[PDB]
């Protein structure tokens, strides 16, 4: 009962969870998949109960409000709207997420990627979203000032006006597109491949180049996936 498309007015109130499987390919061994993509809203004062995670790293993109993230080992970080946070989680450690406001709610999008826990990676990283047409916000080596992932994944944040476009060269054989707000379509080889309404996702296979075109004011993600 989210209305779309031009204003997509209540996007910050939307709550949903995608849960996806783990891909295998005999020619691409041991690589990670996108396992969850969710958007959640926490009420003023509210706070999820601590939880362990199943061999995944967690990337949060704060859309509205502010939150604090704590773990059972004493590590802590706060994130406000406009920031992305990566938690490279550790076996048997519990993690909590609290809304810092007693007055105002919190909205955030969260991705889980499979992780090889023995791979080195900083426990906590944050990145300030620049909000330009496209930004690389996470990558294997933290190229171009991006969050460093211990997966072979490149994550892009897209902000376009209606009718604007952005082109992407893909490293892996799989891409996932996500509408954060607004509608858009993807082209490959100058031909339409998929059209996404507000809040849609779409996996796209074996395209080395993808062009995204906004059909209303848009915020989106494009995830370049290794298998
Ligand atoms: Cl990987
Ligand atoms: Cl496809």
């Amino acid at each position: 009962a989210r209305q779309c498309g031009q204003a997509d007015y209540g996007w910050l109130q939307a709550r949903y969870t995608f849960s996806f499987g783990h891909y295998f390919d005999p020619k691409l061994l041991g690589y990670a998949s996108l396992r969850v993509l969710n958007q959640e809203v926490l009420a003023p004062g509210a706070a999820f109960q601590p939880r362990t995670y199943p061999k995944v790293d967690i990337l949060n993109v704060i859309l509205d409000g502010e939150a604090e993230y704590r773990d059972s080992e004493g590590n802590h970080v706060q994130a406000s709207a406009g920031e992305a946070l990566l938690l490279s989680t550790q076996p048997g450690v519990s993690y909590s997420e609290h809304n810092l406001s007693k007055d105002k709610p919190l909205t955030r999008m969260q991705l889980w990627l499979d992780a090889c826990p023995q791979r080195e990676n900083p426990l906590i990283q944050k990145l300030a979203l620049n909000m330009g047409k496209q930004q690389l916000i996470a990558s294997p080596e933290g190229a171009m000032g991006s969050l460093q992932l211990r997966q072979q994944v490149w994550l892009h944040h897209i902000v376009l006006d209606k009718g604007e476009s952005a082109n992407f060269q893909l490293h892996g054989p799989r891409a996932y597109l996500q509408s954060i707000h607004g509608k858009f379509h993807a082209l490959t080889h100058h031909e339409e491949k998929a059209a996404l309404t507000c809040g849609d996702g779409a996996f796209i296979r074996d395209e080395a180049n993808i062009t995204l075109v906004a059909d209303s004011p848009l915020r989106a993600l494009l995830i370049d996936l290794p298998v």
